[PDB]
């Protein structure tokens, strides 16, 4: 009788295991993990506090980790993001986790909890995994005792590697990390392909508009801002690109887009004056996808276009002022995390009123929030980088080194090239694409081994 | 008049490489604007520069920039079929000293890297080095190295002379400090990749006119070059198949939609005739090979290939592809300059109507210079703005002239600060009328960059 | 107030469908700007209309514009699958007879054609006919007979639909005329291929959730469905390959960039195993089928495709693939609606860990509507104010008024005149946005047009 | 051979290097070749003396030399002063072909070439079949020299614009005999038009200014075939285009394709008027391109308004889509190299060198794929001149000038060609490229109401 869980319908177990043995045919990065590993159990004796979006996919990461000796409790990085079937499915198997679609702030908090204690006293956890970097700073900031048995954190996502920078920058870190983020397989696969095929996806979900011909504003242009302004121009949308960084915009103008700003001569002053009205009056939809604060704010939103569609799909919702739209402007539920926001008032609103915007999953990540995220595949690469990430620190043992030894280690680093080459040979072997051999003379000539790596630590991709 | 300091094909195409070079100025807004910022200062008062690199407008406008900013030079091509005549004949009116002209042979192309790098029988008194591909920075080395000792810096443009310096470094025989200018995010992810996006199917087409829609492609390599190549003719049409070494690479090819498919059975090239894929081969219209090493595209591939298939490369160095092999067992017919049919029916003589024949473009060597005119002056302007701040740094910082334990400390391979790479492609940005977005005090403290800048941090890869 | 007349899956979804009704409402010009400029004029007073298509919110949006134009109708939908249970609700909540929900058997789809042309148990006064594909029409014809001698005409959406129409006309078994609304350009060239390449892969992703780039595609057939869903694949990276019998269309498949192949060697389907290129069909990650004819994807060609492959049908009926082939022999086991694995090892069990499956789509039925919600509603707003245009024409001519003498004279099938294919694209141009430049008089007469248009010949194919 | 000067070329010693192309044209043109040898043996064209007036390219070469090959005597001619390949015009000559082009031809030269055609020895030739292209050699027949009409059996017209003017002919009771309209086959229409500009606008522009495209703004007046070609070649290389029509269904597609649809007029009422210019839009400008066949659709005020160092071309049959009157009256033109000029907007009389407020104009307003660079390739035009061949020999064989006079009422008239030969053009085409076609079952052909062999489609498809 295993009830160490919460999930929304323990019923739904059978249809998600359905779903997680196709997932392993479209994993072999990981399902090779799983084989490569097998005999070694590499994890014997892990215990990992895991928080990340509760999907198939991290499904199949959880049963890979538990396959090879760990133990793990785990919950969803997000209140919107849970696969409810895969939550299901997870719990049907004796997994500890806390996660379903639609919670509150309190339930999103509530379950993370619910990883760290066991019996209402803390978890004997000895490693993390995260995604965002919440789950990190609730144990830093209210559970700082358990970090002393911590021997890492490999956390998942751009966000969340910039708050472990700023904590190792200023002394308030306590274990190692692994940056998965910045993978070539994850980062440059992820990040970019991942929102490609996702974004449209999650529009067509929420909304079932048309794309093509019609007018959309990126705010972005790193990883997820590619991929993001890529899945729109693919489906015909005419594309415009915001950007703070000029080499990003530089690689949006060669890409073929047209780089504005939503302020006139780009300076925000926060004053309705400073507003591009023109240009936002023509967008049909806004997507952020900064990772920044406030890069749709109030003014842009006055502004937009009647009709337009609002979304988000960097990790937090602050990108979006939604806290202005709640406050002044009426919400019409259409749909589970689709909402027209009627610009004429809060005093109630006419159902036939023309002066709307759309918002889909209240400003979380819209692929996740309105769709299933990145699809398996691609999450094959970030997932196998998790693995590795995790067999790395904990075989590293941090928690039990004599306080002389720590320093050299207690740092925030990415995985050696040769582990990423590794994932990526995998993911190609399942294209069924044929990488040749060098020759030794050509290995010799361009100065590098037939093994590999063969790109200097420098080198961008 | 009065001046002989050069040797071009013909001087009198002076005035029309003069009007391209005003249009070209129009086009490279990164490049004009260290122009006047720096004209008033003259940072290059004493710099005298031995330039090697494509003899084209873009690189007329390098040349005048850096005697715009008070530099000398002498100039010469890095390559024998990439100078545009009327650019060569614009700088020798202009009364600068440049050896080069389209369709050199290897002994003239040595020959004009002498005469910048003499002047009068005698070695010129250079301290400053700017080089494409390394064989400039080579016949220095091993040619002349007393000179060395005056020199303050290299500034090297190309993937393939930064690995011969980095090598050089490793074995302690690098003389002079350098910039790795190709690394720039600026160069790399623009020059590299855009560029050869817009002059590989440009080259193609002058040279054959073949329609290349539904066709079938096969790109040797997937780097930055690579990239840009399989985007050339994907655009066009083509069903492009893509080769790698690099998994990670090849994973890119597949995420961006190609099939990744190798010349040998399961990779293996093992040098014998059995290993060639021959199906795959025997459909393939169009190779080009991208990947700065050698024998990419070898004999055996050669006797494979579809009949009437286009052969070229767009790397540095032309044997990337075994024409040894074809010079020495196949009979070549010029259908105009730099595009030969090789008729693989034997060495000497071949009919006229023979249909077992391949098109070699520029005999091998870069393509897109080659057989068209290189990257556009829009593109060539990042690059560029980058050469002109390496010039200035390594020119400031004197090398030649610190204290022994100050030289040890600065003899490297670097790339320019991230800020510098951040202000060229600022201004390219406003060429094409772009606005970029300003971050207020509280957007940059959120995300830890300064409101100014630079907005990433040195590991980032765009 | 005690209305009954429907049968749909949950009433309670009114709301809901209501919701996405007046979006979809914003969302189509051309219907609502007919609903505008004809509501005062009631041009179907007195229409009686049996309806027979997708029950879908954008055909809930056709409905309650026939209804404004003064039309009572009764509805059915033209597939077990299409139907959207929130559209199917709303509709019947307004009052209106509405005979649909998704997941229907193929006896409740008769039953609800059934309860269309019956109202308490006797034929309805039918005197117009809305159809999209066929199936109400031959009801009709074959077992209501005495009912189209009361009906003005037919107005046909789809391709397959138009075949049956002119296939009973050369049969002189056709008993009312029919306008053709697939062949506005408005409509072929809109929903046929636009549509298909929004719909199809959303529909893949929805059932699925499989990547699509980097993987290989099969598309048989190259008409406008098979243009749209060709774009649909290759926009998302796949690598497709498509199959045609027509020459002229695979012509346009190779300038498009794509690989022409067939399923059987040298093209020639002779029936056996033998025929079937084993090699390729072990490469295919996805089969589409876009004919509108029989068995394009059959036995022998199931076999031999790639292990876990997606076998999807997006032509009208469900006979392009031989699904019954895999009844007959393969287990199925359900993933979740629309969504079945058919296990080739056997009939009778299956292993849940079996390898050898392929993923079959909405059971062969037309993909986009099964597993997704077909085209959005800006793009079927081209199609269905063509229909309303139709309906209204017809029923204004009273064919069925007419002495037998008159009645043979008009009997024929039409399209629409290009006036009016011109003034809805004008209204979808303007939802766009976009403006159209007027001809000065002196333009219009070098070109031999009137500024107002016609702008093209009526051959012109666009 | 010895004696043969029936000719007019820039230079006759570029035979060799236009021989060379032409062999490698051969091998890209599988339908056109497959027709030389499929009728090489019956001689269809013998008796045939054909008035030819073609951009004289290597492409015309290999069509030209079919024509021979079948048994016809022909003499030919440019339809335009810069498309002619000038090693293509002395492979012709060299074979002992008449033919009067060469590249960068005056106004007077062009009508001198056309004539020489016409007249062989000082009287008119005893021609009795026209191939034209635009139009331009049937209006001189018509008007200059109607007495020849009575000899020939027909015409077989290349392009849209010729076309039209034919049509206009049958309407007036003006046209004196019986036409092909070549270019709405779907192998010429739907390839050449479209896709043929899709590999050569961007071509041409490449060769004349060698801009970077990518980033860029263009304005494309037209979507048509060669609207949604020429759309497409900006649009792959990166480029930001918008895209402006009179046809709103044509309009519809340019949406539906993904570009903003736009006019150069506020609210695309073309009054006349300066006030009547979006300023801003064409001020944001960098690439406009007239793809329309109609007059003046980039005019004077739309000019005066464009982007500084804007590139204005035209891909469109004649020049008089641009308003280039305007600029030679008004602002001084600086020649760059062959078929590129700088216009300076500063005044009539000189120009600084280094003014910055000008306009590049390529090929003078001609058209630019041909003017700048080499027109369609070869596996394209393939399509084109297949179908020529086959209206050649249908009109050839129906004999129009020999039938009495009931007879020739029947048969005056502008037609295509069957889509069973449309088809097995196409067939020849996807066979050059490896494309493997499907066989219908019976069962299937029967299932659809089609021959195995064809027709596949009715006569009202699109396509
Ligand atoms: N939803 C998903 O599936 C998913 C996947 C990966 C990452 N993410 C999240 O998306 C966000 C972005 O990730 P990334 O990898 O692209 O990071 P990134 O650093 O590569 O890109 C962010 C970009 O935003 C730009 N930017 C910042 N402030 C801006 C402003 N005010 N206006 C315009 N541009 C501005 C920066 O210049 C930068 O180029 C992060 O929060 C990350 O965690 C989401
Ligand atoms: N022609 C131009 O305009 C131009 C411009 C820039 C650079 N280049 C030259 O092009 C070359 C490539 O430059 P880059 O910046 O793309 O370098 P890169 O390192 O980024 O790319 C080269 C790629 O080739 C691959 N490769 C190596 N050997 C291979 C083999 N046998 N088979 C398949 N793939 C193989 C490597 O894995 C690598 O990814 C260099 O010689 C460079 O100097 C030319
Ligand atoms: N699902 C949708 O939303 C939707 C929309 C419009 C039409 N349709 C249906 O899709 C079908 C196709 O419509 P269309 O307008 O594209 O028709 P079409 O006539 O334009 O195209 C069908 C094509 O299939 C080809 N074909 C026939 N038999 C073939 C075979 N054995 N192998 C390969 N190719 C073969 C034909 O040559 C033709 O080009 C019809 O059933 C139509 O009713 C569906
Ligand atoms: N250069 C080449 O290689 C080449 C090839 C084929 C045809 N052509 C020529 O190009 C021209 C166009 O041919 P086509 O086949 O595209 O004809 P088309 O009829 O298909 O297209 C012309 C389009 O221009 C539009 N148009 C007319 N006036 C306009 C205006 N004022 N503003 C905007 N749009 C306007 C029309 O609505 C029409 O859609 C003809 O002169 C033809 O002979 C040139
Ligand atoms: N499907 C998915 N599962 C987990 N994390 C994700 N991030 C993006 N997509 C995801
Ligand atoms: N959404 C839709 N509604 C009705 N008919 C359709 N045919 C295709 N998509 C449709
Ligand atoms: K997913
Ligand atoms: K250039
Ligand atoms: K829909
Ligand atoms: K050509």
């Amino acid at each position: 009788g295993f009830t160490d869980y919460k999930v929304a319908d323990i019923t739904l177990a059978a249809w998600g295991r359905r779903e997680l043995i196709i997932a392993e045919s479209e994993m072999p990065a990981l399902m090779g993990l799983r084989r490569k590993y097998a005999g070694q159990q590499p994890l014997k004796g892990a215990k990992i506090l895991g928080c990340i979006h509760m999907t198939i996919q991290t499904g199949v990461l959880i049963e890979t980790l538990v396959a090879l000796g760990a133990e793990v409790r785990w919950s969803s990085c997000n209140i919107f993001s849970t696969q409810d079937q895969a939550a299901a499915a997870i719990a049907a198997a004796g997994i500890p986790v806390f996660a379903w679609k639609g919670e509150t702030e309190e339930e999103y908090e509530w379950c993370i909890e619910q990883t760290i204690l066991k019996d209402g006293q803390p978890w004997d956890a000895n490693m993390v995994l995260d995604d965002g970097g919440d789950l990190t700073e609730i144990l830093h900031k209210k559970y700082p005792q358990m970090l002393e048995r911590i021997h890492g954190i490999t956390e998942e996502t751009t966000t969340g590697v910039h708050r472990l920078l700023d904590m190792l920058k200023n002394g308030t870190l306590k274990v190692p990390a692994i940056n998965v983020n910045d993978s070539v397989t994850k980062s440059k696969n992820d990040n970019k392909y991942g929102c490609r095929h996702s974004l449209n996806d999650a529009i067509k979900r929420g909304t079932d508009h048309l794309l093509s011909g019609k007018q959309a504003l990126v705010i972005g242009y790193g990883d997820v801002g590619k991929g993001s302004s890529q899945s729109l121009r693919q489906e015909g949308m005419i594309v415009k690109v915001a950007e703070v960084d000029p080499i990003c915009a530089m690689q949006a103008c060669m890409d073929g887009f047209e780089v504005v700003s939503p302020y006139k001569n780009g300076i925000n002053d926060g004053t309705e004056a400073s507003i591009d009205a023109a240009l936002l009056g023509k967008i049909d939809l806004i997507v952020t996808t900064t990772g920044n604060v406030n890069v749709c704010d109030a003014n842009m939103l006055k502004a937009l276009k009647k009709r337009a569609v609002v979304c988000n799909i960097g990790h937090f919702d602050n990108e979006i002022d939604t806290a202005f739209m709640r406050k002044n402007w009426a919400w019409e539920e259409v749909k589970p995390q689709v909402h027209k926001i009627h610009r004429t008032g809060k005093d109630g609103f006419d159902a036939h009123n023309d002066d709307y915007l759309i918002l889909l999953a209240e400003g979380r990540l819209v692929n996740l929030g309105n769709a299933t995220g990145h699809p398996s595949r691609i999450m094959d690469g970030s997932f196998a980088n998790q693995v590795l990430a995790q067999i790395h620190l904990f075989e590293q043992k941090y928690a039990d080194l004599p306080a002389a030894e720590k320093a050299k280690r207690l740092s925030v680093e990415v995985l050696p090239k040769k582990l990423d080459e590794e994932v990526a040979l995998e993911m190609v072997k399942g294209f069924g694409g044929v990488v040749t051999q060098l020759t030794p003379k050509q290995a010799e000539y361009i100065g590098v081994s037939v093994e590999g790596p063969f790109k200097p630590d420098t080198y961008r991709y």
